DNA sequence: CGTAGGCACGTCTGCTCGGCTCGAGTGTTCGATCGCGACTGAGGA
């Protein structure tokens, strides 16, 4: 989680990309809501 | 010769004691949120 947190909007942005989330809430550009989904899609 | 006064079982009576269940009552542990300070990207001076 302090882990996703340092990642920084930049790379948690590609990581979003990798997995295959939707454009939607990649583009919503918000890091802080970013990091909640991809620790979700981690999790998942 | 007869004829009424003492010995074994059977079943019930009653009290004592020990054990088992069971639920009320009380203390102990552990996840589930609440709040605080802080982290960390973010659009305007």
């Amino acid at each position: 989680d302090a882990d996703l947190r340092r990642l920084s909007l930049k790379n948690a942005k590609q990581l979003l990309r990798k997995f295959g989330v939707p454009e939607e809430e990649i583009k919503k550009l918000s890091r802080w809501e970013v990091i909640d989904v991809v620790r979700t899609m981690s999790t998942e």
